[PDB]
C-alpha cells in the first residue's frame, strides 16, 4: 500500500508545517522524517509549498537531468522552502542542521503516472 511519489512528499515536501522555521526544525525534522536512519544527511532542503504547485512545474517548465535528458524541471517561479544543512561538524548518529527560512525556485525530477516529483535536486537562487 506504499508508493514512490508519496515518499518524496514526506521526504522534502513539508508543506504540512508552517513557515518561519528557525529553531532546530531541520536539525530534528530531517531525522524524524526517517532521513538520518543508520546514517546522517550532509544537506537537505524542505518545502513549505503545496504539492499541487510543485507538480504543475513538470507541466510548466522543464530542465536537463543528471543523465542529460528532460527528466528534470524547474518551478515556473519561486516557492516557499526551508533550507537544511549540517552544522557543528555533526555526524551520525548525531545530526544537526541549520534551518534557513527562505522562498525561491526549485528543481525536482518527476516521473511515473501521473507526472509527480519523486526526487529533489536543489533549490535555485533566481530566474
Amino acid at each position: 500500500k506504499e508508493s514512490r511519489a508519496k515518499k518524496f512528499q514526506r521526504q522534502h515536501m513539508d508543506s504540512d508545517s508552517s513557515p518561519s522555521s528557525s529553531s532546530t526544525y531541520c536539525n530534528q525534522m530531517m531525522r524524524r522524517r526517517n532521513m538520518t536512519q543508520g546514517r546522517c544527511k550532509p544537506v537537505n532542503t524542505f518545502v513549505h509549498e503545496p504539492l499541487v504547485d510543485v507538480q504543475n512545474v513538470c507541466f510548466q517548465e522543464k530542465v536537463t537531468c543528471k543523465n542529460g535528458q528532460g527528466n528534470c524541471y524547474k518551478s515556473n517561479s519561486s516557492m516557499h522552502i526551508t533550507d537544511c544543512r549540517l552544522t557543528n561538524g555533526s555526524r551520525y548518529p548525531n545530526c544537526a542542521y541549520r534551518t534557513s527560512p527562505k522562498e525561491r525556485h526549485i528543481i525536482v525530477a518527476c516521473e511515473g503516472s501521473p507526472y509527480v516529483p519523486v526526487h529533489f535536486d536543489a533549490s535555485v537562487e533566481d530566474s
